[PDB]
Order: C-alpha cells, then sequence, then structure tokens
C-alpha cells in the first residue's frame, strides 16, 4: 500500500515478461502496485525501449545498475535472471522484502544434488513457485521468498504429478520436451542465431546432464515414497515460445482411473486445463497465457501412460509463475493479471 | 545392370513425388542418358502443368500432369507410386509385372497380416523388400528386386537410432520414441490443422499412445534383430519446420556406453549415409536437410539407467524419396550412392 516493485535483470526475456504482466495487472491499474527500479548488469543508462520495444508504456525508463542499494526501498524485488545466480544479491536484501527469484539458487532442497549439478555451495531453499503442486500453495501464502521453477520442470511436473501421487504409474519417468528458443535466454551465441535455429531441431544437454533433471526428480519425489528416476531430453525447435512436454511411464492402471486422478487434481485449478476427450494440447493455444493444457492416455500394447503438457515457457514456465506466486505472497487474488486465454494463431 | 530405364511417377503432385523428381533430375544416370523421366500423374489436376504444383522443378515445369491410370503408366521400366499416405495395392496389380514398382505407401511394408488388419482396417496384401538398405539383411533383398516398399519416415529414424543397441542385446526391448517432425511428412492434402498460421509458432503431439500406424512398423523392424518381445511407445510431434525428423529414442540399459558405441561402430562404420557424431556433438535436423544422411549420437543416462539415441534425417529424403532412389539404385545394379548426397543444405 502501495507495493513498490523492482525488477533486476530487466533487459532479459524473463524481465520483459514480468514487466508485460505487471503492466496488465489490476493492482498496477488501480495504483496498489508501482513499477520502480529496472536494473541490469550492463547497459545502465540505456532506456527500456532499446531492449523491449513491445513495452511502450515503459520505453522511457532508464536502466540502472543491478546493486543492493538500488533494489533497496522496494517492497517486492523480482530477480528476473533464470540462468543467473542470485544468492549473493539476495543475502543483501531484507527478510521482509518479498524476493521472487527466477533463477535456480533456491529451488533445490538437497545440498549434495545442488553441488553436483551446479558446482557451487548450496544457498538453501525457498518456497517453490508452482502453486498447483500438493502443499505448495500453503508454503507460498504470506511468504517473503519465492524460488520460481524452471520452465521444463513446470511442464513435466504438471504432466506427471497427479498420476504418481495416486500411485498409478511407475516412478521411472521419461520426458522429451520441445521448447522455443526464448527459454535459452538473451545472451547472443552463434548456436542461438536465427539462421541456425530456423528450420532445425536439436536435442541438447542429453542423458541427465541438463540441470532441470534433478528438479523434476525433486518435485516427483515429494508426491511418492518410491525411488524416482528421470530421463529428460530437451529439444530446441524453431519457435520463440512454448514447451510441449511428452511424458511417459509404465503403468498397470486403466485409463479411466488415470483420467479420474487428473480430473480430481485439476478440476478446481484455474490455470490447468484438461483437454476434452479426443483433443490434445498445442503450444500455440497457450502462448501469452498462464495456462497449461494437459491430456493423458494409455498405450495398452506398450503398457505405458502418456501425458502431454503445453505451456508458454515465458509465462507459466517463468514470469507468469512469478506473478502468480507474488499474488499469493501478497494476499491478492491468485489470478490477478494472469489470463488463461492464449494469443493464437 | 540397367542401361535404359524410363521412369514414371504416380502421385507426382505430392511432396514425395516432387522430391523423387528433384533427386532424379540430379542423378548421374539422368545426366548420362540412362535414366529417363516419363509420365507424371495425379488423381486430380490432369491437364495442369508440373510447375503449377512444383515451381522448384523448373526443368520439368512444362510437363503436363496425366491421370493416374495403368494405361498411362504402361511402357515404363520403373514406376514410383509416390503416395506415402495412400494404398496402392489395386494400382500395382494393374501394372505389367516385370515393371520395377516402388511403393512409397504402406501396403507392402508389413509382414504380419493380423497387425496389418488391426492398424489399417483391410486384408493384408503381403510384403515387398523393405527399402531401408542399412537394416541387417535388407540390402541383399533389394539387389535386383522388381519390388520395393519404401519405409515410413518415422520408422526410418527410430530403427536407425535403435537397432544396433538391440541387436547387440545391450538395451531392454521396451523402447520409447518421441520424434519431432516438420510438416511435409503429413502430406499435401489441405486441412485446417496443417495451415501455416496454425503450425507456425506451435508444437503438438498427435496420434499418441500407440494409435499412429508407424508404431507397428518400428516394432517389426526391431523384432527382426532380437528374439525378445519388443514393445514400442511412439509419440510423433509436429513442429514449425517444413522438413526434418529428430527422433529421441530411449530404453533401459545397464551396459557401459563404450559397448553401446561399439555396436553403432559395427553397424555403421561402412555405411556411407549414416554419420556417427564426433564426441561432444549431437545431431540437428538442419544439418541433414536436402541430404540422404542420418546423423546419430548415443549416450547413457547412468542415474536413470537409460540409453538415449538421437537420430536426425530429412523426412523427404532418407525418410521417403532418398530411400526410394537408394533402393532403386540397388534394384537396377547402379552404385547405391548415385544421386544421393550426404551434404546438407544449411543454414
Amino acid at each position: 500500500n502501495a507495493t513498490k516493485v523492482a525488477v533486476a535483470g530487466a533487459s532479459g526475456y524473463a524481465g520483459g515478461e514480468i514487466l508485460r504482466l505487471l503492466l496488465g495487472h489490476p493492482a498496477y491499474a488501480d495504483g496498489r502496485l508501482r513499477i520502480g527500479a529496472l536494473t541490469a548488469a550492463t547497459s545502465a543508462g540505456s532506456t527500456l525501449g532499446e531492449h523491449h520495444p513491445h513495452l511502450t508504456p515503459l520505453a522511457h525508463r532508464v536502466v540502472e545498475p543491478t546493486e543492493a542499494a538500488v533494489l533497496g526501498g522496494h517492497d517486492a524485488v523480482f530477480l528476473a535472471l533464470p540462468h543467473g545466480h542470485s544468492a549473493v544479491l539476495a543475502q543483501q536484501l531484507s527478510p521482509e522484502t518479498l524476493i521472487i527469484d527466477c533463477g535456480a539458487d533456491f529451488r533445490l532442497t538437497d545440498a549434495a544434488v545442488w553441488e553436483r549439478f551446479y558446482g557451487s555451495s548450496h544457498a538453501g531453499s525457498w518456497p517453490y513457485g508452482l502453486p498447483e503442486l500438493p502443499g505448495a500453495r500453503d508454503q507460498l501464502r504470506g511468504t517473503r521468498r519465492i524460488a520460481v521453477p524452471g520452465c521444463y520442470p513446470t511442464a513435466a511436473l504438471l504432466a506427471l504429478f497427479p498420476a504418481l501421487a495416486a500411485d498409478l504409474i511407475e516412478p521411472a519417468v521419461t520426458v522429451v520436451a520441445v521448447s522455443g528458443t526464448s527459454g535459452a535466454g538473451r545472451a547472443a551465441t552463434t548456436d542461438l542465431l536465427g539462421a541456425e535455429v530456423i528450420g532445425s531441431a536439436r536435442a541438447y544437454n542429453i542423458a541427465g546432464v541438463h540441470r532441470h533433471t534433478p528438479e523434476i526428480a525433486q518435485g516427483l519425489r515429494a508426491v511418492t515414497d518410491r525411488d524416482v528416476s528421470v530421463s529428460f531430453t530437451p529439444v530446441l525447435i524453431p519457435a520463440s515460445r512454448g514447451i510441449l512436454a511428452t511424458c511417459t511411464a509404465r503403468t498397470r492402471s486403466p485409463l479411466s482411473q488415470l483420467r479420474a486422478a487428473y480430473e480430481k487434481a485439476y478440476h478446481a485449478e484455474p490455470f490447468i486445463y484438461l483437454m476434452p476427450e479426443g483433443q490434445l494440447p498445442r503450444t500455440g493455444a497457450v502462448i501469452g497465457s498462464n495456462a497449461a493444457h494437459i491430456a493423458v492416455a494409455v498405450d495398452e500394447d506398450a503398457q505405458t501412460f502418456v501425458a502431454i503438457a503445453a505451456i508458454d515457457n515465458l509465462v507459466k514456465g517463468t514470469a507468469g509463475a512469478a506473478v502468480q506466486s507474488m499474488n499469493l505472497a501478497l494476499g491478492w487474488p491468485e489470478t490477478d493479471g494472469l489470463s488463461v486465454v492464449g494469443v493464437a494463431p
């Protein structure tokens, strides 16, 4: 009253998307939320329009250096750096400031797993910003700390958790997830160039080396008592946004039981849409929305459960999750600023 | 060995037909006068010119499309039935039986009548030599054949990715394949779901959980290399590209990576179209577009006790028309690589 919000990493894709959502948030329109300092590690002194020409209402804002002093004096701070490490910065801010970290530093609950995959000391763990996971909403209500999930784990966990929690599939899961290129971030490399990406698909970081692998495992372990294993293969495709996760696991359960488990899990979840029978998700349908579209099936011959989930990697996969969780932290309606209606075609 | 081979293409106006024609135009036997391009036919559009369907094929743009009828297809030494999604048993029966008949469709691919009837809803017609020369035993069946059943595009990628590991008994026979495909694999019949505005910027799985008809075709090729009971979980995913398949293929394993790599070396070291990626490299469909190559890498996820094989092909070349031409070369006693480059057109 009013809630003054800073965004660190404002010039990146996640930062831009948080800002897009905040501009459309009812708390912004009625004055209860103010957009304050917009910061970046380089390009201080540049204007936001130079980075985000779609954000014309903020085009004139001058980007400031990312430092604790600049971020101080805000009620909420988004650390909009999904690929960055914000433990050092986060430690300099008050426990009473709401910090929403888009990065990985506070996602994991096992220090040994952290050290193995990230090669640094474990900073700790904050409430995980996936409100639909069992128990997660309770953790987020009134929190002043949020660790936003990775984009791929968001899709895979939404696809898989209801089946595993109901003990209807085996705990060895396979996930092959296609993703648009914005999930790779805004740092220019030759491999992310348009000419390279357009008209091509490639798997990367395969066979368990992708850092989101243990993150999927952690979310699944939380809903079962069994040893979880995850085979996760990400595939870059020629789209700017979207993740379509194809998730499989062996099953002994009939389709009717699995379908019922998903209906029960998601029937009162405003962002999670279970496809009518005979329809399947498409990433095009969710772009620009905070929705996840989910369908499930059983391959009887292969004794295999198949779950498909589509999300916008930048919305439900990143910035939408961040805002959704922010709403919960602040006691605002969870759906504020977050449409379920995709911008298609 | 063939010396004058006049070729017809039935279904010339579709993607497979256009690609066969592209390859024939670039074939050394075309340039030296041994391979001659005859009748080009389609079910509708007779009287139109080829350029109205395939503006890339300018040397043939003026050719007039003829009706797909046995009488028109007569007097050709080879006939490509270039309908990957069609059923050509009826037409094939009408051709002079000495003709080299190369069917891009499914009617002669499968070897189990009950499986055929289950997935295709008709009586099994039988089987012809499968046009995937790199599969164990396949090349021998193609030499001098007058009949070729061209493989489906997805089975091509999945079988190349998986067969060496399974043949060596180094992975479990329950396999998972999630394959991304450009939209040309769905064919050229105009539907809303295949419209540019729909496909651009979107990805979707389709025909999931064992309903896709390429599922039993993958199973069949795998059953040929093992005595174990094979199962296949196959999910195809359409992505916003015109061409390419990237198949991600997995199965449980407890075998060292080095033994798996040795199986791929054994299978592919003398196969000119199959490229095993250098260490630290992975396939990309961009690298094989417009080539007859498959690029393959393998890995082991130790924590998940899972083998991962990635295969990239151009769905229209190694997945369709290149397979057809490769098999044609074998049928006619011509060098297998004739007209078929391993070099992709990238970016």
